RNA sequence: GCCUGGAGCGC
DNA sequence: AGGCGCTCCAGGC
């Protein structure tokens, strides 16, 4: 009859206003133009499903009595058609007896068993979830969302290419993209699988805002944003990782824009498009956006901030169209990110500092902090006090357009480098979920939708969606550890994906688990595969596709990089799988499954830490999944022998689960359990080696301690693995405290390495005890005084001063600025000394012969007792 | 030691 | 907006 075909990125639906509907937005290739552009497409009549649950007897409601009559499936039929359906108005109806499985949490409910499935338009009431009748006990689906349904019936999963059949035309366009259609029904929709992902559209953006003169408003008076027409997710970012790019600046109500502004740009020629008003430059930038129609819209805390700002400015302003910020025609603007979330309907929003929240670990995750990690660059800063100032000379404007322009190309730098949207891709294509939501953060749903796939299509009825913490269950085993420093080689050996391996090996599952504190018995080796092992074997499966490409030769270079994004979102799958089975909220919530996990675990972990003692060998340490072998020797080349030794002889007690060679030390100092420092042997040729020093939980890699006390007990920490004398060492060590500490006191020492940094758990607000907590005392302080303010997940820097209040450490908290800025105070030396740098250097040495606790104390100039 | 409150490393 | 195990600090009993 007709066809189309279209890459889907992202869905949206409006239970509330257009229930049944579905739009989703994403890209259409245009041969005339030859380019993809923009398409929305409209999916209708979207059948809400229910499964009513047969009593195996007919019960009278009001007596709680059996009547002696079976149940059959007419008898539902006719109590759903006679009492339900009239009951709560529904006039039409499909219906039809099927067969379902099930595993999960209510009881009295079947593995296996008929069902009445009912079908009918979702513009028509809802039941009550907890619904019961006189034929049957319950009934399924009562809530089930049109994407859900659309996304599971349909096998999407993630963006991918879409075919639809009998496309219709709109009497009125509902979007904002360059072409729109709409499906009748979801069955003209299928994915198809051989074509190639088309590249996106990206728009990096950052905006400067002022706080009003008189009171209390954020006005926003600069953007910035930098655009890439052609962006790939399945290959590297382009470089440059831009095309094009616009600045808009306006000016607050008080100021005027300084003298011969406009021409002193005319000269620059910089595409800086000055506007007169606010409300003038918000509809510049939604008129951008609504050309440049981004598929994806990247920023910096613009969940936490920026987002709902430019939101409520927009209204305020009552800036025209609104709803071009995202690609859905919409006409009342919702508030508080849900409203948000929905206020980009049709956009991802990609906000780097969520992004490397996740990715990797930082003192804070500030447009700074990360700019500095990730890009290894200094990053200015511009209080906003300073602000205005820079409106008086033009020269000063410019510089902070231009600097509103590096941060733009910084977000888009940063998202470049950790590889971001490839990832997401991956992730979403895996998990089988929505994209935007992917990159939102929150494993738990990623999981949920893989879980919902896999049961769906192995015929399961599936759990309705249901409408730190202290330990609910057992973890890992962490061996005892022998404390001391070595000498000879310490063998590392490594279990290979051990939950993951668990999970496959014992075929553990919501269906082959038997459960109701007591961990469950392992199913008998007779059944088959349960659902959730056959996911996991499936992704190990893929994994070593992709890693036995990556050896392949005389192959296309850049493909490298996309099998190792690929192979690392294959890993991160896998082991969300664990953690979501203990996770209280998760909609397939089954403690007793985890606890089963950690068991075998644990397990796992002693019989191999028995069977290494008695191949005579000694284990100095473990965990979870892990051993630690002094092998007493010097010899490498032997040690390595016995490794693969160990590792043939534990391999053989299983069929999936295998153990390897993680490494080798060649020396150690371990201080207590998850706490050690190690030079670890990198091989190079003849049997040679370099050496490269790691530290595992040592306060030296804390962000709660200074630089100043991680320096130096770093220091101290390459002296201890050293080839030195003991001697050596211990007169060095002592040496160099001894010159710390006259520079602390001498006022040697930068003022930045005395910061200390802590994340606040919760909002500054929330905290009772206030006062006696430093990071939160500091925190209350900026957000009351200034512009932007800290939330839970903020990191907040901090240094303890004399302030001449005598009180303790702990109350004389204060912002690195908040010091040099004000005079009466001052860095309490004393404190540093004794409470920072003699803790640090105190607990490395311990186990250190000649190094003592009142011996370092001395040294660093403090009273011994 | 424990308790209360608060940190974030380890797998 | 996936888990649990193991220190560290401030303060007081
Ligand atoms: C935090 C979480 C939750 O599943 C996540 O998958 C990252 C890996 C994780 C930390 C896991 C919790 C259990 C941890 C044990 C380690 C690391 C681990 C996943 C399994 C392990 O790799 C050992 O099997």
């Amino acid at each position: 009859e007709q066809v189309f075909h279209f890459y889907w990125l992202d869905a949206y639906e409006d239970q509330y206003n257009q229930p049944g509907v579905v739009f989703l937005f994403g890209k259409v290739w245009i041969e005339s133009a030859e380019t993809h552009v923009s398409c929305c497409v409209m999916v209708k009549n979207i059948e809400r499903t229910l499964y009513f649950l047969p009593r195996e007897m007919k019960i009278d409601l009001n007596t709680g009595k059996e009547t002696g009559t079976p149940i059959s499936m007419k008898d539902v039929y006719e109590e759903f058609d006679e009492k339900i359906a009239t009951k709560y108005k529904i006039m039409k109806f499909k219906s039809k007896p099927v067969e379902k499985n099930y595993a999960f949490e209510i009881p009295d409910v079947p593995e296996k068993s008929e069902y009445l499935e009912v079908k009918y338009s979702a513009e028509m009431p809802q039941l009550p979830q907890d619904l019961k009748g006189e034929t049957f006990s319950h009934v399924f689906g009562t809530n089930t969302s049109s994407l859900e349904l659309f996304l599971m019936n349909r096998k999407i999963k993630g963006p991918c290419w879409l075919e639809v059949k009998s496309p219709q035309l709109l009497n009125q366009p509902v979007s904002w993209c360059k072409a729109e259609a709409m499906a009748l029904k979801p069955d003209l929709v299928n994915v198809i699988k051989d074509v190639s992902p088309p590249p996106l559209v990206v728009m990096a953006f950052s905006m400067k805002t002022m706080q009003n003169a008189k009171n209390h408003q954020n006005e926003i008076i600069a953007m910035a944003a930098l655009v890439h027409h052609s962006f790939a997710l399945d290959k590297a970012a382009p470089k440059p990782p831009f095309q094009s790019h616009f600045c808009v600046v306006s000016k607050p109500k008080d100021c005027i824009f300084p003298y011969a502004f406009k021409e002193v740009i005319e000269k620059k020629n910089v595409k800086v498009e000055v506007a007169a008003t606010e409300r003038t430059l918000l509809g510049f930038f939604l008129a951008k956006v609504h050309k440049i129609d981004p598929d994806i819209i990247v920023g910096h805390n613009i969940y936490g901030f920026e987002l709902e700002v430019l939101l409520q400015r927009i209204n305020v302003c009552k800036a025209p169209h609104w709803s071009k910020i995202g690609r859905l025609k919409r006409s009342n603007m919702p508030k508080l990110g849900f409203g948000e979330r929905n206020a980009t309907c049709g956009r991802m929003i990609c906000d780097v500092e969520i992004s490397a929240k996740e990715l990797i670990r930082c003192k804070s995750y500030h447009l700074s902090e990360l700019v500095q990690q990730i890009l290894k660059t200094e990053r200015v800063v511009i209080p906003m006090e300073n602000i205005q100032n820079m409106y008086s000379e033009s020269s000063q404007l410019l510089y902070l357009l231009e600097h509103t322009w590096k941060d733009a190309k910084f977000i888009l730098q940063i998202m470049c480098e950790l590889n971001v949207l490839p990832l997401a891709l991956q992730i979403t294509n895996i998990a089988g979920n929505i994209m935007s939501r992917t990159l939102m953060g929150g494993r738990s749903e990623r999981n949920e939708f893989l879980l919902l796939h896999a049961f769906y299509e192995n015929n399961y009825i599936v759990p309705d969606k249901q409408i730190r913490k202290k330990a609910a269950y057992a973890g890992g085993l962490v061996l005892d550890p022998k404390v001391g420093f070595y000498d000879k080689f310490i063998l590392l050996l490594d279990f290979n994906s051990l939950y993951p391996s668990i999970i496959q090996e014992f075929n553990i599952c919501f269906t082959t688990v038997q459960r109701v504190e007591q961990i469950p018995e392992l199913p008998d080796p007779s059944l088959e595969m349960g659902i959730l092992p056959r996911e996991i074997r499936k992704l190990v499966e893929r994994r070593k596709q992709v890693k036995q490409l990556m050896k392949q030769q005389d192959l296309n270079p850049d493909l490298i990089l996309q099998y190792d994004i690929r192979q690392k979102a294959l890993k991160l799958t896998a082991n969300s799988m664990y953690g979501c089975l203990g996770f209280s909220y998760s909609r397939f919530y089954a403690k007793p499954l985890a606890a089963l996990v950690t068991y075998k675990g644990r397990e796992i972990l002693m019989h191999t830490k028995e069977m290494v003692q008695k191949m005579n060998l000694e284990v100095i340490y473990g965990d979870t999944d892990s051993i630690m072998i002094n092998t007493n020797s010097t010899n490498l080349e032997e040690v390595f022998k016995l490794g693969n030794k160990v590792k043939s002889e534990v391999n053989k007690l299983y069929k999936l689960l295998e153990i390897d060679i993680d490494g080798v030390f060649k020396s150690l100092l371990l201080l207590k359990k998850k706490k050690y420092a190690a030079l670890v042997v990198e091989p190079t040729s003849d049997g040679n080696y370099v050496t490269k020093q790691e530290l595992k939980g040592l306060d030296i890699v804390r962000r709660d301690w200074c630089d100043l006390a991680k320096d130096t007990g770093n220091f101290v920490i390459g002296q201890i693995l050293s080839d030195q004398s003991r001697d050596t060492i211990v007169e060095n060590i002592q040496k160099r405290l001894i010159e710390i500490g006259e520079n602390v006191l001498n006022g040697s020492v930068p003022v930045s390495q005395f910061e200390i940094n802590k994340a606040l758990t919760k909002d500054p607000q929330d905290y009772p005890d206030k006062k006696s907590l430093p990071h939160v005392h500091v925190a209350l302080w900026i957000n009351s005084q200034g512009g932007r303010k800290v939330k839970a997940g903020d990191t907040v820097s901090y240094v303890i001063c004399q302030d001449g209040s005598n009180l303790t450490a702990s109350q004389r908290a204060y912002a690195p600025e908040q010091l040099q800025k004000q005079d009466n105070l001052t860095i309490d030396t004393q404190y540093y000394l004794a409470q920072q740098i003699h803790p640090v250097v105190a607990r490395i040495c311990e186990p250190i012969d000649g190094i003592d606790a009142v011996l370092i104390a001395t040294w660093l100039g403090l009273d011994p007792t």
